[PDB]
């Protein structure tokens, strides 16, 4: 039939159907709706401005462009993760507020299924929408499925530390685009009383930044974080942040004489000015020449007093929010091969020494946060074992796991438990088909596996086994079920341990089976550790 | 006496009193009102905004800048129709939305006088209101005369066909400029609720918009388009507007990611650079080599949205319209000398034959929009007719004529009568003694022409013989008349019968006199040969 | 025992303590706190706009820049009427819209103490906040200081005579910061129902034309005008002031089409291109050669018809406004060391005759403004006595004195005084020990040199004598009455008459006392030749 035109608020959007092999009622797709209007000029390092209307009939149909980032890491993450058969080339610009929407909804009727929001992850310095597919996803389990876009890097995280330039100008763009959920997502058959905002990576601690900010209350009504939260470090900026600033302006050609001064130049700026200064900056990859101390991994989040009144810890640490059901997992193997990989990390020769462990460990201060002081015993504790030097490697990066997802995982699931609200845990693990060739099979649960189980990726791609392909149903009906009563569990599917007292966790893979104390040890060891 | 200072709503503006050979009244002149604020930097490609108010008494005694063009191809339009002594040497900048107003009031009391503003032509590309002057017309017939002017080519046409640059910013200065009179009029002694609104070529085409438009409603009463309406394609741009605008961007040397990208550049863009932007696209010439179909010929009126929700044929359809008395003209050779020799066309041995005929005609595509299968049937029916190739030559310019003005111009009068509202139209054949030494004697009623017996040029410069300042007289009346009462009759004229179903018209000249079916077998042939 | 720290409408401000020898309550000071939004892009050469409220602690703990100036001329003269032992070198930055506070207030309780608002001089041209330290008048008289700061040069005075760029820039920021006084200092113990302004040179200036401009009205309930007032020529602008723009703009290297262009393009400029137009244009410096008319001083206060609506000469002849005591005070010696050096004078003599002198005089048009049929006439008047060039060179510095403030002043005065208001006047004759080196020994009461005293010099800086020191305490004790009670008189002090029809003033210096008719002579005589 004829393409689906919807009705929003700012005007007409024509998309196309997409029928999925066993469903009758094809879906429809919209790619590249505005949600925002387009941060160029002055509008650069500024909170989103709503979108300008239009007259007529905005063709939906083109995939949006990603913002500006790294074209080569930016593609090289895409392909990684992307649950489509061939990925999907984009392009970069600054203009890259939008949105893409997924409803396997008779537009026709009136409808009100679940909304689920994506929030990509990319360590906030790359990623885009595009690269997930939801056709598969919002068939299977009858849901609106969107995925959200947000400023990433120096446009979105910039921040002088003052009022001048707060920052979290990225986070700032997806409470935008879930309050145009609210506005428009019943127009496409979705029910606007019922949102759920789910992401990984840095998708995920963005979720849990959101769960903590006054300004997303009531935007949605359950939460998802998948291998990232608010206590992942290396995501969030603790104490002055103006060093930072300064750094870049200088970078950039711009003088340092107040901020104002830093910011206006910045604005002056061409878009390519501002990402050969990225590029110089070598955000994603550890730094080995240097002080540790002195590695600047990324912009994350900040305290800007708007989003975030207080750090993660202070904020948690009350028990005086808006409280949702909120489903917080990690992966067997994060530091596995993919972000080891990505940063270029040094270990190459497949084992390792204490004396080289505590080396490494060491220059991995961006990631951990470990004093020089505790790399000793931090590093006895995990390869003060075996002689192997091969098994000590194996057991240095489930010490870097355990601190960066790990530990702070499990952390806000127990704050989250006592605060009285809905909790979850579960641990992925499992090796998908889709995996990289590179990718020793050794692995098991890498960092971000899990994302081919979540969007289908067995429907949409070929040569999965039908254990595979398993898997993934079962994946998005615990999810999905979530989404709808804000509890995982449903007939058919496995029993999961709400994340209580008993702290029962769900574990996902060949055999899913419930377990408990997820971790537990692992915290206990740094709670103290880290307490110097 | 002292200079004339009248207050306006945004300020006192100065002026100066100038005699007309024989009036006692002085006319007051003034020169260089702003109707709207400078659309400069952000405010580029954007619909005008009010003037700021001015303190003190402000100069209004200098002429103002045309807005930006073609420099050379503006100043030989302004010799060729100025209808002044000397010709004024102008300035260009983006700061040009002003308006010239001559009144012939007694100031020192209140007066009601009709009001004609005037809108001048030059394809949207080119022109300026300080061209003509309006101290006879205001004098003779006692009509206050204001001459506006608007934003031209990419600075007042520029469209990237989405909400980022609807376009028609020339338009709305149109607008503009005629809300300003509304609302200051009264103060130079005219009549708000009395406004004629009149312009020739690019200036009629532009009339003929704002009849059809729902913003003008209730800002003129009367309407007279001289040679061109909204029904002469080559000013209306139908169907993606899109790859014009990308064509635009890249000659300026911008990129194309996106709608937003695009203006964004074009705005950081200086007047320089978008002026030599303009010189590269070579606009008002036609282009001998490539695709007739390709060929740019220049920036017209769209449908924006705001202005024109649809196409014109699609308009004049409605009846459910307000209506107001409508004079409709032509001249008697629109594409005799004038358009052919500014544009660059290969008749130079003066003499054509057939296949030369199909060929040229192929080529002026981006003026009739003819297709290429229609072509033989075209040229067979105007040239067809005697073997002598001077003869065939004309006649094929009575073929473009017909096309872009002759059948429009009568099919907009039908509809407009049709519509029940008063009609009128004419036909003016005479050669002013004020044609340019380079057209041969042999054209009579070439594109123009009309503007030195409607300006009164007669009664400002020399060698117009009693005949000429005769034919000036009555034209000036008809008009004044026309605008008085909605109606060109009056004593001491010959008379003008009303556009009814009789189709009478009336043929100014040196003998001036009705008749009936004005091209009528040419709108029958053209419109036939159209529907395959 | 802890930071000051204090809250505002805009959010905390952290600042210092600080003791002064014999008081036990330490004094209070921020410093750099904004008063207005960066001037910054389009916001250049137009009104102050509201600062941006941050949201943690602000810290007030470092100098703010100065207004871009020339930084040769600005350093040296911060050196010379500093305060301080040692002076504070300072940054240049657009971003200088910032004020300083001294409270020698307990913040731990409720306190009102008068509030002193000081406008440092430097012809409008250069000058800073942070070279007054106000420690010791603060802690001393027991009130709040405030030094602020103001645009200068193009950036504050530029003007176009018209609504596209009206100008007084520098004088809004100063009226801004008068409203952030009223909205504020209460934090900071000060008495918003009792704010005195006060300045010296184009800051005595500035308080003068705060008196007579409506948006001042109620911002302030004292003044105090030190060396400079209103009818100070010099920094009037007068007549048509276009011409001056074109002038700039040229140099900048703007076009000059119309008055929005030339603003527009001057925008675009970048801070250093419009400090190099500043020294090309050799603003403070004096023409030898040439046509003295032809020259250009700066770019003073204008009638923009917002700030002031006509001339001061106009303004003061009328008696209907809101009227607060005014103190208008000069010096014995205005011309005698400081501004010549400043400029360079070809006094390098010593020695001058009657033909010399005529000749400087006229070169001294910008400064003087007398028609040069006139020079000889006025030039007798004063040298036409003694035959000793030495002498001649002395009275002919006097000639400038009382052209520029002498007769300025006491006018100023007089028509206050008629207008029914509170008057008071004074001299200053003395030489303080902080004087200059390079500076003649013989000259007492120059330009500046009541400063020192004013802002208690003896008990910041060293080597004051008990005699200098008493003086201080006397003038600082006599201006906190004035702000106290709009009368300067208390106890253990000298009887300080009223400015009414005996004409009484107040002669400070190491022999205080009063007397009648200050310069009431050479009033007569210049009201007289100045008729012509
Ligand atoms: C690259 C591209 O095709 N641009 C298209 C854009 C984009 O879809 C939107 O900017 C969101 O991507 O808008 C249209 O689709 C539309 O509204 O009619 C027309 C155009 O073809
Ligand atoms: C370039 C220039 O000379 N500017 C002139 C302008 C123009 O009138 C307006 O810009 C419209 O052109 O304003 C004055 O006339 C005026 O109001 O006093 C002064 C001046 O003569
Ligand atoms: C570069 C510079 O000196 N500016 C400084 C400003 C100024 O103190 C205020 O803006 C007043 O001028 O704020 C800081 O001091 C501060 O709040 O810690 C840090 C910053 O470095
Ligand atoms: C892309 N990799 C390169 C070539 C193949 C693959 C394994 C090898 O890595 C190592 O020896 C590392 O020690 C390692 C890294 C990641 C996972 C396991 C082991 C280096
Ligand atoms: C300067 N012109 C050149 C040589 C003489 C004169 C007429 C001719 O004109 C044409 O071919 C035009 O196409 C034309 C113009 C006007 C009337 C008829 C034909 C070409
Ligand atoms: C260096 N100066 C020389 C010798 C001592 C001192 C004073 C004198 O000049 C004057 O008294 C002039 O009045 C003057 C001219 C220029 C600058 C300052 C003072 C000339
Ligand atoms: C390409 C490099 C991609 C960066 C994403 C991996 C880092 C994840 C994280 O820091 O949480
Ligand atoms: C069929 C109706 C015919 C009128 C259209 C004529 C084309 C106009 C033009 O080429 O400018
Ligand atoms: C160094 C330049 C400083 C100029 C300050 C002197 C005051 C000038 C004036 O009052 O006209
Ligand atoms: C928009 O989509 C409609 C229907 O698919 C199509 O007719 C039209 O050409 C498209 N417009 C664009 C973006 O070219
Ligand atoms: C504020 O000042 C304190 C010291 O007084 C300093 O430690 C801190 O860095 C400043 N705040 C910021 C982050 O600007
Ligand atoms: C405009 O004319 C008036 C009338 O004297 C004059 O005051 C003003 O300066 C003139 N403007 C210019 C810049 O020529
Ligand atoms: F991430
Ligand atoms: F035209
Ligand atoms: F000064």
């Amino acid at each position: 039939s004829s393409p689906p035109v919807v009705d929003t608020v700012h005007g007409k959007v024509l998309g196309k159907f997409v029928s999925l092999e066993g469903f009758a009622q094809p879906v429809a797709i919209f790619l590249g709706i505005p949600f925002a209007k387009p941060p160029l000029g002055p509008l650069r390092f500024t909170p989103p401005q709503p979108a300008e209307p239009w007259s007529f009939v905005k063709n939906a149909t083109s995939y949006p462009p990603m913002c500006t980032q790294d074209p080569k890491a930016g593609q090289l993450l895409s392909e990684l993760f992307t649950n489509r058969k061939e990925n999907i080339p984009l392009k970069l610009s600054e203009d890259c507020l939008y949105l893409n929407i997924y409803t396997p909804a008779d537009l026709t009727k009136k409808n009100r299924l679940p909304v689920m929001v994506w929030i990509h992850g990319g360590g906030l310095m790359v990623g885009a929408a595009s690269t997930y597919d939801g056709l598969a996803l919002a068939a299977h389990e009858n849901v609106v499925v969107v995925t959200i876009q947000y400023r990433l890097g120096i446009w979105g995280f910039f921040s002088t530390g003052d009022e001048h330039s707060r920052g979290n100008w990225g986070h700032l763009d997806q409470v935008a685009a879930l309050r145009w959920v609210q506005d428009n997502i019943a127009s496409f058959g979705g029910n606007p009383g019922s949102v759920t905002i789910f992401g990984e990576s840095a998708g995920g601690e963005s979720v849990s930044v959101l769960v903590l900010s006054p300004l997303a209350k009531n935007l949605f009504h359950r939460a998802i974080s998948e291998s990232g939260v608010a206590l992942t470090s290396v995501l969030v900026k603790k104490g002055d942040v103006k060093p930072l600033a300064e750094q870049i302006a200088i970078t950039a050609g711009c003088k340092t004489t107040t901020s104002a001064v830093m910011v206006h130049c910045l604005r002056q700026k061409t878009e390519e000015e501002l990402l050969e200064t990225t590029l110089k900056m070598k955000f994603l990859s550890l730094d080995l020449q240097g002080d540790p101390r002195e590695s600047q991994p990324l912009l994350g989040t900040v305290i800007d007093g708007m989003l975030l009144l207080k750090t993660p810890e202070e904020l948690q640490a009350e028990r005086n929010f808006h409280t949702v059901p909120y489903m917080v997992g990690i992966n067997k193997q994060e530091f596995g091969w993919l972000i080891p990989m990505l940063m270029s990390y040094p270990l190459s020769e497949g084992q390792l020494d204490q004396k080289t462990a505590m080396s490494l460990l060491w220059k991995s201060y961006p990631l951990v946060c470990i004093a020089k002081e505790l790399i000793p015993e931090a590093t006895e504790k995990y390869l003060g074992g075996t002689d192997d030097t091969v098994k000590k490697k194996d057991l240095f990066l489930d010490l870097i796991a355990d601190v960066m997802f790990g530990v702070p995982s499990v952390i806000v699931a127990r704050n989250h438990r006592d605060a009285g609200a809905p909790t979850y845990m579960y641990e992925f693990q499992y090796r998908p088909s889709f995996s990289s060739d590179m990718k020793p099979k050794t692995v098991i649960g890498d960092h971000g596996d899990e994302l081919f189980s979540v969007f289908g990726a067995p429907f949409l791609k070929e040569g999965a086994s039908e254990e595979e392909i398993r898997l993934s149903k079962m994946v998005m009906k615990f999810w999905a079920n979530f989404a709808r009563n804000g509890n995982p569990n449903g007939e058919g599917l496995p029993h999961w341990p709400e994340y209580n007292q008993k702290e029962g966790y769900l574990q996902i893979g060949a055999n899913t089976q419930a377990a408990q104390k997820l971790k537990d040890k692992e915290v206990a060891f740094w709670t103290n550790l880290f307490a110097k």
